[PDB]
Order: structure tokens, then C-alpha cells, then sequence
């Protein structure tokens, strides 16, 4: 399998563009930035609202938990490549504590409203608009040869007053190289594509479009997360209990993957459930024919059949957002 778009971006650029192991970091000044308050955390980082002591402007201090130096240069190299891209978080500086050489990444600050509080607030138009702003970031980073591999609401910062969106936490992002077999232990479980759950390792940018579809279904159906598996086997069962197992079988046969017998028995056999079966009084105002048609074209087993980010942006679901632009 091979990406249908942007497959050659890294082939044609000089090796220094994608050769992140060879990057040499020019370290800033650790004392330029002071922690104000903790803002977030994850397996690999703690994140703080900071202040730039020179201009007194806010910033984000991302202190990286101890990991292999490779993962560090990878995130830095990707952030440098994407800086200036539409709705990509801007890496401002890189610093380290002198005694322990623990590195910190400095970013612009987004006055985010956490999605668990923000999303139930959003109007139908607001959903269209913010998903459109996210699509801009994905099309750009795909066009620059990079897969984010961790799309989820936790990684989309939104200042709802300024209507500003940033795609954050590029610590799992990776360069796309046609034919390369990647680690399927990426993304967060509820947003892993089927390709990750059946150990199809030569995936591509289209993985991010499944994750986006999961996010989007969660928003319009107000079912968060939309596919709620307990572990990685269960997560595929939950998908197959919606898309149907017939579609799963042709996917597996087309890319010549056999499921593990334990996983195969767990999936069983299920007919496809139409998207309207998730509508209720609460989400009804958000579930129009165009939203459904758009969601249907993201959540396909076959990663080659899903919309690209560029195609998604032209879907008639977004026509009113494009017209405002
Ligand atoms: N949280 C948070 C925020 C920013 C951020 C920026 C880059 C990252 O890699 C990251 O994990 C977080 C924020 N509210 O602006």
C-alpha cells in the first residue's frame, strides 16, 4: 500500500529535510521562560503556561519526560519543518536545564477551552468551521511529507473567543516514506485506524483521516469517544460492530491480512449499522445528510478509499465555511 497523494514529497527533498537523526540543536536560554501554572500532561511530557521574561508575553513550556534522544530530534525536526503552516503550533525556542539537561520546547500559547467542556457548546456551524481549520493543518503537514499519527481532541487547541485553532503535540508524528513499515503502536486507542488494529504497517497520511472521522463522529453524535474499546482487540470489535464485518472481510482480503484466531472469534460477524441509528433528540440538530455523507467518506476500513484532507475541505458540508472565507 502507498499513499495516493504526497507520496514523493520526502523522496524529492534533500536528505537533511527528513534526516532528523542528524539534526544538531541550537539551545536557547533556559531562564527566558518561567513556569506560571500546569496546563496538561501526558506519557511523554508535562505542559505549563509560561511567561517570556523579555516581552512578558505568554508561552507554553513543554518539559519532555525521559525518552530516547531519537524521539526528541524527531519532534523538533518536524516542528521546524511545519512552522508557518496554517494552524500548526509554532515552535518558538528549545532550552534545557543545565544540571539535568532535561529539554523543554517553547511554543506560542493558546487560551484553550478543554474539548470536554467546549464541544457540547459548539453550534452546527462552529463544528464545520473548526473541523475545516483542522483540515487545513492536516493537508499542510501531509503536503510537507509528515503524518501526525495522534489526531484527537486533546491535541487540538481552540481559543473559542478568537476562533483560533492549533494542531499540537507532534511527539508521535513521522515522515512518510513510500513502502516503509511503521509502528502500529501510535495514536490513542479510540482513534486508531483499522490498519493499526490489524497490524497493517505500511500505512500513510490516511491514518490521520480515520482519526479525524472518529473525532467528527464524536462531535456530531455527542458520543465521546465514538468507538470505545477497552483494549486494542476490543477497539476493532467496536468498529466492526458499526461498519459491519462484510466490509472488514474485503478489506482483510484485499491487503492479504489474516486476523489472529482470538481476535477473529472476538470480532464475530455483524451487519453494518447505518449512521442514522446514532441520531437522537440530543444530537439531531447536528446530523444532516451532508455531515453523514462526509463522515461516511472518512470512516472506511480501506485507508485508500478515505477522503484526502484536500478533498475533505471541498466537501459540500463545508460550503458555508468556504463562502465566509
Ligand atoms: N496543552 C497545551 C498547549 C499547547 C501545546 C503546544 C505544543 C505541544 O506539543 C503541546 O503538547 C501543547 C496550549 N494550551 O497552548
Amino acid at each position: 500500500s502507498k499513499a495516493r497523494v504526497y507520496a514523493d514529497v520526502n523522496v524529492l527533498r534533500p536528505k537533511e529535510y527528513w534526516d532528523y537523526e542528524a539534526l544538531t540543536v541550537q539551545w536557547g536560554e533556559q531562564d527566558d521562560y518561567e513556569v506560571v501554572r500546569k496546563v496538561g500532561r501526558g506519557k511523554y511530557s508535562e505542559v505549563f503556561e509560561g511567561i517570556n521574561v523579555n516581552n512578558n508575553e505568554k508561552c507554553i513550556i513543554k518539559i519532555l519526560k525521559p525518552v530516547k534522544k531519537k524521539k526528541i530530534k524527531r519532534e523538533i525536526k518536524i516542528l521546524q519543518n511545519l512552522c508557518g503552516g496554517p494552524n500548526i503550533v509554532k515552535l518558538l525556542d528549545i532550552v534545557r536545564d543545565q544540571h539535568s539537561k532535561t529539554p523543554s520546547l517553547i511554543f506560542e500559547y493558546v487560551n484553550n477551552t478543554d474539548f470536554k467542556v467546549l464541544y457540547p457548546t459548539l453550534t452546527d456551524y462552529d463544528i464545520r468551521y473548526y473541523i475545516y481549520e483542522l483540515l487545513k493543518a492536516l493537508d499542510y503537514c501531509h503536503s510537507q511529507g509528515i503524518m501526525h499519527r495522534d489526531v484527537k481532541p486533546h491535541n487540538v487547541m481552540i481559543d473559542h473567543e478568537l476562533r483560533k485553532l492549533r494542531l499540537i503535540d507532534w511527539g508521535l508524528a513521522e515522515f512518510y516514506h513510500p513502502g516503509k513499515e511503521y509502528n502500529v503502536r501510535v495514536a490513542s486507542r479510540y482513534f486508531k485506524g483499522p490498519e493499526l488494529l490489524v497490524d497493517l504497517q505500511d500505512y500513510d497520511y490516511s491514518l490521520d483521516m480515520w482519526s479525524l472521522g472518529c473525532m467528527f463522529a464524536g462531535m456530531i453524535f455527542r458520543k465521546e469517544p465514538f468507538f470505545y474499546g477497552h483494549d486494542n482487540h476490543d477497539q476493532l470489535v467496536k468498529i466492526a460492530k458499526v461498519l459491519g464485518t462484510d466490509g472488514l472481510n474485503v478489506y482483510l482480503n484485499k491487503y492479504r491480512i489474516e486476523l489472529d484466531p482470538q481476535l477473529e472469534a472476538l470480532v464475530g460477524r455483524h451487519s453494518r449499522k447505518p449512521w442514522l441509528k446514532f441520531m437522537n433528540a440530543d444530537n439531531q440538530h447536528l446530523v444532516s445528510p451532508e455531515a453523514i455523507d462526509f463522515l461516511d467518506k472518512l470512516l472506511r476500513y480501506d485507508h485508500q478509499e478515505r477522503l484526502t484532507a484536500l478533498e475533505a475541505m471541498t466537501h459540500p458540508y463545508f460550503q458555508q465555511v468556504r463562502a465566509a472565507e
